[PDB]
């Protein structure tokens, strides 16, 4: 449900995700991270399943942030892959990969993995 | 300057990734997977570092495909996160997460992880 | 602390982890999964940092279960990588990789990733 | 039978993995990393499927190294999870998780993920 996803969300670190779900499956918005080499808002773009299953399955989605805006550039990008689970206590449960640009010799330690849970604030 | 990310790329499974890199960091294009519950092309969108470091570092990037088009809907989405390494034989090295829409009970087994290497050959 | 790790632990799915931490850095024990193609106990072996930092850092550890015992064989193995965080509310926070044996053509979808949090029961 | 997992293997970074596979599923040996905060050999222990499927499937396995030995202590541990594929050119294909001991504040950045391919060359 585009309107189910569309809104302001926060995760367990205190980061803010503002997203709009388009009817063609597009996600666009901004992300503000509470941690890491980041300041202010960053552009995000992603995609979601705009026709999910009618049962109690979640809606699969994903989005990317490259950590460069007009104030800072961390030379890194994170992708979040997860699912939206609707209802009263709407949640988006994700796992993420954060890759930093590195020299070829340091490429083995270029990528962090983690997981974030997002809670929606009253839309 | 010199981000030769724009083009048609192929990974080791034979999937085709056609991307345009915008001057301000946007990635847009289409993806056609040679494997999985997929047929024909799917829309992708992503982001990349449009001013990378001047030392020998790769360019960080990432993108998403939701596997729904006019033919099929797999109820899943993949994100690739990696770096572009330019040069005479340019490559995009990625790790990816493929999440399927599941019930809560099956959420523990909702996400596959793998790694794809893209070259222009 | 070997004695800090040693004990019975349960995660959010209802699975049971019984572990003994050896003074040489060895972990041995048994694992019972509440989900998946598993029944009864399975042998686990792992390693941990037996001399962690004296600050508030966690103790890094990891262990493996191959899902074959005398009752069932799922032809898969999981490795958990994480850290033990001591105290009153002792926790082990992990991420895991579950690989299934597959044919070469299905090898792209061989591995699941997830995360489990373990709580210790009164030792 | 035929699990030719036992031996000395090398990955793409030039690290050396010396393993013995026990008849009942145990893996034991040593690991020497060519990269990272590591020197000399470290103890590894793991598990593998000692009765794999009879179709063309690989053998699932996994092992752990805690990066402490008599020389150094990195306060970290790596787990590799993968499958052994036998044949004329046998390979072990893995994905790994490297967790460092961190404070709670830094737990979000405690875990690296990568992938190693081992061959006997
Ligand atoms: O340090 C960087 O390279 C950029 C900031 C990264 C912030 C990460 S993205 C995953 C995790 N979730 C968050 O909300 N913030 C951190
Ligand atoms: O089966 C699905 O759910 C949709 C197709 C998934 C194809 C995956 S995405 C990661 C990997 N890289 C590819 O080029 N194809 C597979
Ligand atoms: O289905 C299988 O192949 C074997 C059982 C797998 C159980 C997994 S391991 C990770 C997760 N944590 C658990 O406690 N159980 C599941
Ligand atoms: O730096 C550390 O914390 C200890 C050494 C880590 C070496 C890693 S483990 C994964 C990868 N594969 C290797 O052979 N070496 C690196």
């Amino acid at each position: 449900a585009e309107a189910g996803i569309t809104g302001t969300w926060y995760n367990q670190l205190g980061s803010t995700f503002i997203v709009t779900a388009g009817a063609d499956g597009a996600l666009t918005g901004t992300y503000e991270s509470a941690v890491g080499n980041a300041e202010s808002r960053y552009v995000l773009t992603g995609r979601y399943d705009s026709a999910p299953a009618t049962d109690g399955s979640g809606t699969a989605l994903g989005w990317t942030v490259a950590w460069k805006n007009n104030y800072r550039n961390a030379h890194s990008a994170t992708t979040w892959s997860g699912q939206y689970v609707g209802g009263a206590e709407a949640r988006i449960n994700t796992q993420w990969l954060l890759t930093s640009g590195t020299t070829e010799a340091n490429a083995w330690k270029s990528t962090l993995v983690g997981h974030d849970t997002f809670t929606k604030v009253k839309p």
